[PDB]
């Protein structure tokens, strides 16, 4: 059972369960990307690496919340798992524009979780989000914000050009 | 426009800017008692370097803030900054005194926006005064406070001297 | 008082601490120009940079102007700094004919100062002009001109591709 | 003859051979500063070392003179060397006000050949003025002003215990 819980509550508990679900189901949806962009008949390196990392980066996130879970004595549930939104994900527009909806979805999650734990009176889990998952998120939103205004300007009359340089010239290759 | 706001209430944006043209005046100030110190009427080398340093430190945090506020998606908007209250500083004493009011009114400010975040239910804002305000504001004004008890138990019998002794003996030069 | 000033005439005097409040201005200026520039819906981080880069220089000057104001026995006045003359840039364009406009109003304010300098018979200030401002201001208004004409060969008929291009290309990023 | 002379009156050329004088009288002056310093019934050593790091200077200054006489062509003349103003120098005090009133005269001297170099539109003396000896002036007067302000701020109540701290804890020993 427990010798360890304290201050834990069930409801929070769940909620962590559910976030980690929503963050595998993320690193699914970029690892998803990733491939698209590797595909011979689209062949965005760039791209495909930008997504890529970010299925790694969103499985551990689920594995810092996993070991938390465990640190409070919850236990960690799993759940099926969803498959990403979409086989083919368009353009390198397309894609960024995904990826800020899933990037704010995952934000909104965070913040009601926060908010769970403020109105818990559970200062240790709101800490734990404020010091490794807000601030990244934040920055991730911003970056992702910077790159989708570079892409839109780059699409003016020749939309395969301005994908290309995107790739070639934002995008670590 | 922004692509990338979340959570991020007008009431903090405004506050934010605000609190980026305190920090700028603040600066102000710190470059004009550094340079008060460094005149050859004046010439306390230590004391100079301590204000000089000061106005670095403020300027950085104003543009610590201004980076937050786009990262949130907010609208840096810059105002007029008032000169610093005083052409001439006095004593060393009347300087310390003169910095530790500006700072528990810096402090202030920050705690006052730390409580509008939190009533905005805004935990990124909260957490980011959290990690890069709140404690180097405490450090800073015992810091200060200690300075200002040694500077008063040098006033004795013979202020030159003690002021000379503060100056050599306590301040880096 | 001053045991020191010698041939350092009031209306010097008044005039460096005029061009100290011309340089912090221009220093505001360059700041609210590279925090525009790193806005998520304009994004050139590269031209962010730049401006970043000019507001540390201004600023840079103001304190050199100021060491010398002191070593002559002239007193710093500081007055108010007034907000810069935008709130928003436009275009790389727009920003940089803007900047040129500026460094020329300071370049003109240093000619005029040593003008002054000349007429009054203060061969310091004079030399300081010399070997400290003009021909910085030179250089970088040669470098403005520059990045200017190819600014506006990149137009073309593509304005947001050749944005992209010259931040990517041409500044540093 | 001179095969090499241009453009180098015989008013420079004098008033050149007389700021030599000048400055070897300078520099005769702090050697007698010094030595007094050393005195076992005076025993200031950062006096002592400042005075006699002076008389180098100064001779220094003369053998750049004496260079650039020769360089352009003209002929270097000695005079007589006058001994210092006094035997005895009093206090520290006492010696920094008459090194500043020495080093005024020396700052005056030089402010008159460039003067006379603009009136006689030699651009090379203005010039040679401008890089080796009126900066440096103007800084050592500054470091004078400075020590007096603080030698006289610890003067108050017990003149010998300000005069060695002074020394002890401001000047090079
Ligand atoms: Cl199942
Ligand atoms: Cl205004
Ligand atoms: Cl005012
Ligand atoms: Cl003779």
């Amino acid at each position: 059972s427990s010798q360890i819980r304290q201050n834990y509550s069930t409801e929070v508990e769940a909620a962590v369960n559910r976030l980690v679900n929503l963050y595998l189901r993320a690193s699914y949806t970029y690892l998803s990307l990733g491939f698209y962009f590797d595909r011979d008949d689209v062949a965005l390196e760039g791209v495909c690496h930008f997504f890529r990392e970010l299925a790694e980066e969103k499985r551990e996130g689920a594995e810092r919340l996993l070991k938390m879970q465990n640190q409070r004595g919850g236990r960690a549930l799993f759940q099926d798992l969803q498959k990403p939104s979409q086989d083919e994900w368009g353009t390198t527009l397309d894609a960024m524009k995904a990826a800020i909806v899933l990037e704010k979805s995952l934000n909104q999650a965070l913040l009601d979780l926060h908010a769970l734990g403020s109105a818990q009176a559970d200062p240790h889990l709101c800490d734990f989000l404020e010091s490794h998952f807000l601030d990244e998120e934040v920055k991730l939103i911003k970056k992702m914000g910077d790159h989708l205004t570079n892409i839109q300007r780059l699409v003016g009359s020749q939309a395969g050009l301005g994908e290309y340089l995107f790739e070639r010239l934002t995008l670590k290759h």
